[PDB]
């Protein structure tokens, strides 16, 4: 039933009209009744009548507080990405620095001559990326997709402990120049994610579906085996770039999409998702949940060599949406085996 819908797993683009729009949940549900889920990733494209903000022109005085520069090192389309923190800076200071003609974005034709310019130009000239700032550009008084409160499930992590993880339940922002970019991963406890570009150059992403991420994982074993060796999950130290023609060359499936000014993309739980900034840009992202992650969120492979890492308890989505799980649970003997086909049960409205 849900194996016939979105065979391909390919990203699929949606349209909704300002009534569907205003509900977020139900819309996540229906996308998912599609089969949008499959792919890992998807967009959606807003109403035109819909803006989260009057204007952009008040924000250069905004502080970006921990500016990195992204140095990578790699050949043969498998690269590491090093993190060097710079002082902080304005968007201004930002801004001429991204659009002056060391770090600005090339000529060309097509998206595919940028994309092979990416890959090749990967490891020279460094950019610098004004990433995981903490803050929203909505107005207080958007109600529709607003990534500041959302108000889905993983809200049950503030109400229960108090916790708040930055990033995870609150907004980022994300100022990109070109060639900046972001590395191979699945979100936090394999959560979703919303990202809205708020303005600039596009932002172009790739895929690989949720039922062959487990093949995406087995590839960079086999590739990075000291790093396997010392974490049961470094790919989610966000340091690891993979090219599409290696992914072709090992047979892994994927796909790609470029994400425009205005529109959103969402990651799906366990999406493998990887990408880079085309120039000049800014973006908001946080994550999010349904009744579908809790088991994504239980059976998460979580990164083993560092204290300081993202871990949410199970327990209280576990005692409110599984109860006769709960006792099998944490005696360690619930062996539900997930079908990544399958849409969120929210889906049947
Ligand atoms: O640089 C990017 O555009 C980018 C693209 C895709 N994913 C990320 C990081 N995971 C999403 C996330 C962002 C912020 C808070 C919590 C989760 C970043
Ligand atoms: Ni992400
Ligand atoms: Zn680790």
């Amino acid at each position: 039933e849900s194996e016939t819908l979105n065979p391909s797993a390919r990203i699929m683009t949606f349209y909704p009209t300002m009534e569907e729009f205003r509900n977020f949940s139900r819309y996540i549900a229906y996308i998912e009744s599609q089969g949008a889920h499959r792919a890992g990733l998807a967009k959606v494209v807003p109403p035109k009548e819909w803006k989260p903000r009057a204007s952009y022109d008040d924000i250069d005085d905004l502080v970006i507080p921990a500016p990195i520069q992204q140095l990578v090192t790699g050949q043969s389309g498998l690269f590491t990405q090093y993190n060097i923190q710079k002082k902080a800076m304005t968007v201004r200071e930002f801004r001429k620095i991204a659009n002056s003609d060391k770090y600005c974005t090339p000529r060309y034709s097509e998206f595919e001559e940028l994309e092979r310019k990416y890959w090749k130009n990967l490891t020279f000239n460094p950019p610098i990326y004004g990433a995981d700032v903490n803050g929203t550009l909505y107005e207080k008084h958007v109600d529709e997709w607003n990534i500041g409160r959302l108000r889905t499930i993983l809200d049950l992590v503030e109400k229960e402990s108090g916790i708040t993880i930055e990033g995870v339940n609150t907004p980022y922002l994300y100022f990109g120049m070109w060639k900046t970019s972001f590395a191979w991963h699945t979100e936090d406890m394999d959560l979703y994610s919303i990202n809205y570009l708020h303005f600039g150059e596009p932002k172009s992403w790739y895929s690989v579906p949720p039922e062959h991420g487990k093949r995406l994982e087995r590839l960079a074993k086999g590739f990075f085996p000291g790093s396997a060796q010392s974490c049961e999950a470094f790919l989610r130290h966000k340091m690891t770039l993979i090219s599409p023609l290696m992914l072709k060359k090992y047979g892994i499936p994927f796909d790609k999409v470029t994400q425009e000014a205005g529109e959103f993309m969402i990651t799906f739980p366990y999406g493998y998702h990887a990408g880079f900034n085309h120039g000049f840009n800014c973006a908001e992202s946080t994550n999010f949940a349904t009744r579908r992650w809790i088991e994504y969120g239980k059976q998460a492979v979580l990164c083993s060599c560092r204290k300081d890492m993202v871990k949410i308890s199970m327990d209280v989505f576990v005692r409110k949406f599984q109860p006769e799980r709960y006792k099998l649970w944490k005696a360690g003997k619930d062996n539900t085996v997930i079908d990544h086909t399958l849409p969120t049960p929210e889906a049947a409205e």
